[PDB]
């Protein structure tokens, strides 16, 4: 489950980061600061608006932007259902079996050689 | 399952006295009282119109609900995550193996001692 | 699973026209007739500006729709949660190793056999 | 798992032609081409703004689209629900151990002729 959070919680800052190198001059509304490029992006992962509020708008400035949202929610709802589904796995549903057989490998050339040592007799 | 639907239907009593509290000043529409405080959360609650709708709006009068809109949103989709996931689990839900080794050893140490 | 989805194409059914007979006076936008009661009714399932789109302001007018919209929308998710997670259930819910021992203990009953013959018949 | 998502990656690119074919007459803003049925589709798959912003608007002028877009929601969440549900199965519900005993096996064979090579040895 949480291996994963790490790597969300840098997906989330990751996209931030370049939301507002790129947007910050034309839309500090949502990207002028992390401290609303992640709300923005908050929002964004949550599908209120994220279009026609956020998107579409910004795009008719950058249409350089269109994959960023597009990309941004692809893989923010990958890495969430990753997570997410990581926690019916990990919430519902083997080498005590080579130390079985990688003894029981040392009995049979402990036979072997207390056969070929009752050979040289 | 249920015993979890007690902590949310509080969590939903909880967080609706404070948004009643800071906002039914400003946002009498929304946090005037109770009785929509807690339409409001349940729609906030189901992510239609939270941000752009309510809480952007709530933030260019008091940027202090900024959290009290995420927080809500995290505990609210986690105590349902957790109660939701409640229904899977409480819906749904070898040694022979070592047996069958742990003797065939004891069968090879038996033969091993086939010795004179 | 498709056992739930008669009790939902009913719920969906029988909501709409309660809703066609409050509403289509004052929102036949929406409530006129079933033909977008049920449009309506599925995008209000849907959860795209139920309340801000379509309920705060059905409600402006009568407070009543308050609970048909919180009401259907509990029902709804609930009857389809219901007939969602009937199909992770309805869907979901060490041969060879044995296969390969067994015989592994028929290799040692033929070893121990024929020492039992060849130490005692050698010496 | 992977298997659906071509069938999906197809019935995104076929309704979006439709949608072109369509819309873009009255609706570029949305369907003028595929650069933004995609968009628009990806937007209506999302559930957001799918029929008030885009929908009921591309309906006011062509009703034949109000199943265009239900049409397409039910499929999508199918063809993705599917998928999805594909990926907690094909998730949840050992041949450096068929090749621990299948030489162990073959060292037991060696034994036993190895034990039948002082067997030979009175013969
Ligand atoms: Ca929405």
């Amino acid at each position: 489950i949480a291996w994963i959070a790490l790597l969300l919680l840098v997906i989330f800052y990751v996209f931030a980061v370049m939301g507002t190198k790129l947007f910050a001059q034309s839309f500090p509304e949502w990207f002028g600061t992390l401290g609303a490029s992640m709300y923005t992006l908050f929002q964004v992962m949550t599908l209120e608006s994220w279009s026609m509020g956020i998107a579409r708008p910004v795009i008719e400035a950058y249409p350089w932007a269109w994959i960023y949202f597009v990309s941004f929610i692809l893989v923010s709802s990958f890495t969430v259902l990753n997570l997410f589904i990581g926690i019916i796995i990990e919430s519902m549903q083997e080498q005590r079996a080579h130390d079985e057989r990688l003894e029981m490998l040392q009995l049979i050339r402990d036979l072997s050689s207390k056969v070929d040592r009752l050979e040289r007799r």
